């Protein structure tokens, strides 16, 4: 669910309050359309697809599914005691948090015009 991928978040990227993430480019946070903006708005745009995908599972729901996983010692980990739609969202969720890490966080993008740039 969304508290569990907050956490994902501030396990993977402690040096940033994960409130930045959540409303940045074309698809972090709200919003789901247009050409991304950059790099880190790419693992938004990936992992909102991921969840497209994981809601065609007889009811699964990605915001609500509480799965289960681990953070500790810098490792992410998705248990083998989800099932396939908590297994899934868990993956969606991991890489996601994975791929913020890794990527640049340009302050210039944050909070724009959805409606005027992703179109």
């Amino acid at each position: 669910n969304i508290y569990q991928f907050k956490n994902m978040i501030e396990c993977t990227v402690p040096a940033r309050s994960w409130w930045d993430f959540a409303d940045y480019g074309c698809y972090c946070g709200g919003g789901g359309s247009g050409t991304p903006t950059d790099d880190l708005d790419r693992c938004c745009q990936v992992h909102d697809n991921c969840y497209n995908q994981a809601q065609e599972i007889t009811g699964c729901r990605p915001k609500w599914k509480t799965y289960t996983y681990q953070c500790t010692q810098g490792t992410l980990t998705c248990k083998g005691r989800n099932n396939a739609c908590a297994a899934t969202t868990c993956d969606c969720d991991r890489l996601a948090a994975i791929c913020f890490a890794g990527a640049p966080y340009n302050d210039t993008n944050y909070n724009i015009d959805l409606k005027a740039r992703c179109q």
